[PDB]
């Protein structure tokens, strides 16, 4: 399924997807996406929209 990633940087903002399996592989492409992003931060999951969030 199509899986999204909310970068919610202090100042970078952005958004990607990715065609996974499930959400274990979707979580392990976004958390090398956050981080080639340099965007450390905190980070929840919407299963109701299949969507990441991360926050700095």
């Amino acid at each position: 399924d199509t899986y999204k990633l909310i970068l919610n940087g202090k100042t970078l903002k952005g958004e990607t997807t990715t065609e996974a399996v499930d959400a274990x592989t979707a979580e392990k492409v976004f958390k090398q996406y956050a981080n080639d992003n340099g965007v450390d931060g905190e980070w929840t999951y919407d299963d109701a929209t299949k969507t990441f969030t991360v926050t700095e």
